[PDB]
């Protein structure tokens, strides 16, 4: 059993993104509170649909939501990391 | 081109799992030439065809290949024979 768990992870990464995406995979884990190699591998499970579309600036690895194609709204006032 | 870039980073981090597989990301990431961020989102690429097994020992996560789970086969396509 392993697509039940990155399927679950997968929607509250993809959630943080829906807020603000363009974000880097250890900043993104602090707000969902998952460790990097869960929150780069529930991302995976997102790029399997194209829930997420991968950009490279730099050599640094951004994460952006399908959103920004369709329909995004950061109407949730900004969720604060830990 | 998102899909193009990591799909062929993603047959170069699973060409290093069919020789040396259940390593850890960082592990691989400095076998591959890419950074950890790089070689996750590229084990995500497999993820989406469930060419790897993700196992969370003592919370540390391994990525193993398909090879070992060789239940990929099925049945034929039954059809009406004329």
């Amino acid at each position: 059993m392993d697509k039940k768990i990155v399927g679950a992870n997968a929607g509250k990464v993809w959630h943080a993104l829906n807020e603000a995406d363009g974000i880097s995979i250890p900043e993104l884990a602090r707000k969902v509170n998952l460790s990097v190699e869960s929150t780069a591998l529930a991302v995976g499970w997102l790029a399997r649909e194209n829930k997420v579309v991968i950009e490279r600036k730099n050599g640094l690895i951004e994460i952006y939501n399908e959103g920004h194609f369709d329909f995004s709204f950061g109407l949730e006032h900004h969720h604060h990391h830990h």
